[PDB]
């Protein structure tokens, strides 16, 4: 995240912290994720396509840190590892940049919901909220674009929707935006999701309610003019998340 605010996982309680064991055994962050129900996180395909293998990877619920273990946390392992059949990635976008992760603890148990742990809900179909309204995007991304490491503390910020009319130009980011993905970006573009950042929350206040609207997926460079992050539209894959939940 560039720019915003620190944060604890109290303020994003769904907030999954996704990771891959190599290859000798060194863990290093992949990226964010969301709980939808107590079994089942959702993240972006991009973050596991060039290691789809479940057993690569591992899920903490309750963490407000990177490399440190938070109280409270909780320990999973990937039951079940569901990439998007339509995937494609162009130079810049990725297309259909949705996955579900199953998850299981070693004793066989989904998450508990306590005060650093509760589910996010998905939106009503094709409804999202109107161009300009503000959102909250959270990871562990990069501060910065030179950035070489990943904040130790977990981060949000406020972007402002974008719509499909103004990504479209070609001045942002031409036919690379389908209506299947959301923009937005801070006015000033002080702001903005980055490397790290993929697979987490794009949440908007919807009818009172706190709704996962978007999925951290792509951009050019960070906090950059005139190009936004771009977000999978969670409102437009009901039915895949539906069926294979
Ligand atoms: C070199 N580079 C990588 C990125 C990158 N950017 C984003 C990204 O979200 N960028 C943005 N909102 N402007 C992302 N989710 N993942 C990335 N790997 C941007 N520049």
């Amino acid at each position: 995240i560039i720019g915003g605010e620190f944060t604890t996982i109290e303020n994003q309680p769904w907030f999954a912290a996704i990771y891959r064991r190599h290859r000798g055994g060194s863990v290093t962050y992949v990226c964010g994720g969301s709980l939808i129900s107590p079994c089942w996180v959702i993240s972006a395909t991009h973050c596991f396509i060039d290691y789809p293998k479940k057993e690569d990877y591992i899920v903490y619920l309750g963490r407000s840190r990177l490399n440190s273990n938070t109280q409270g946390e909780m320990k999973f392992e990937v039951e079940n590892l569901i990439l998007h059949k339509d995937y494609s990635a162009d130079t810049l976008a990725h297309h259909n940049d949705i996955a579900l992760l199953k998850i299981r603890s070693k004793e066989g148990r989904c998450a508990q919901p306590s005060r650093t742990i509760q589910t996010i809900a998905l939106p009503s179909m094709y409804n999202d909220p109107q161009f300009g309204t503000s959102c909250e995007i959270t990871g562990f991304g990069k501060e910065q674009s030179t950035d070489y490491l990943y904040p130790e503390q977990l981060k949000m910020t406020v972007v402002k929707l974008i719509s499909h009319r103004e990504c479209q130009q070609p001045h942002y980011y031409g036919s690379e935006v389908t209506t299947k993905m959301l923009c937005a970006a801070d006015p000033q573009w002080k702001t903005d999701s980055c490397q790290g950042d993929s697979g987490g929350p794009l949440v908007c206040s919807l009818q009172g309610r706190m709704t996962l609207t978007g999925i951290v997926s792509w951009g050019r460079g960070c906090a950059l003019k005139d190009k936004p992050g771009v977000y999978t539209r969670v409102s437009h894959f009901l039915p895949w998340i539906r069926s294979h939940t």
